[PDB]
């Protein structure tokens, strides 16, 4: 048969597809802490599956391994991020990347029209937009346990899609890739991921691995 896969468009909550404008169109210095953003979710998805690990082992037969992969591909022009946390399920997916509105968009819009740092985008709890500041597309792949993989992905403009993924599975995870601006091309350069990582952070808890070209 010819191959038939399904998908489904969405429109991002409202509030949240002003932010991606604002994002978007408007010119931030400081742009490097899309990266900070992306290894403290990674993180934090890491935690939890460790955390439910630790009452029930049967947890990681989908992955016993702990750790975050970076992975830049200057030919495709993208930077991939990948851990083998908690993972999401299609409801974590649509609630969580688009679909539902937060609480703190309104109030870090209006921050940074009074002049706030883009940085403080993750304290607001809108950190993932921050991947808006480098890149044109991005596409979440991501694997939770007791459910399917889905890919989730998006270019702004006010829509996103979110498919089965059909696609080479992970056990168990989420990978995240960035498609760069052509502007933003330093961030698949090895010395500015090391200098990047290296300073914002160091405080995280799992290895991580930079595989270079
Ligand atoms: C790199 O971007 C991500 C990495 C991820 O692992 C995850 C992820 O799967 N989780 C699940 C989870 C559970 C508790 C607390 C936080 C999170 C985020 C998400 C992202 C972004 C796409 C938001």
């Amino acid at each position: 048969p010819m191959e038939e896969e399904e998908v489904e468009t969405f429109a991002f909550q409202a509030e949240i597809a002003q932010l991606m404008s604002l994002i978007i169109n408007t010119f931030y210095s400081n742009k490097e802490i899309f990266l900070r953003e992306l290894i403290s979710n990674s993180s934090d998805a890491l935690d939890k599956i460790r955390y439910e690990t630790l009452t029930d082992p049967s947890k990681l037969d989908s992955g016993k391994e702990l750790h975050i992969n970076l992975i830049p591909n200057k030919q495709d022009r993208t930077l991939t991020i990948v851990d083998t946390g908690i993972g999401m399920t299609k409801a974590d997916l649509i609630n969580n990347l688009g679909t539902i509105a937060k609480s703190g968009t309104k109030a870090f819009m209006e921050a940074l029209q009074a002049g706030a740092d883009i940085s403080m985008i993750g304290q607001f709890g809108v950190g993932f937009y921050s991947a808006y500041l480098v890149a044109e597309k991005v596409t979440v792949i991501t694997k939770h346990n007791d459910d399917e993989q889905y890919a989730w992905e998006s270019s702004a403009g006010g829509s996103f899609t979110v498919r089965t993924d059909t696609g080479e599975p992970m056990g168990r995870g989420t990978k995240v890739i960035l498609h760069l601006k052509e502007d933003q091309t330093e961030y698949l350069e090895e010395r500015r991921i090391k200098e990047i990582v290296k300073k914002h952070s160091q405080f995280i808890g799992y290895p991580i691995t930079l595989f270079v070209e």
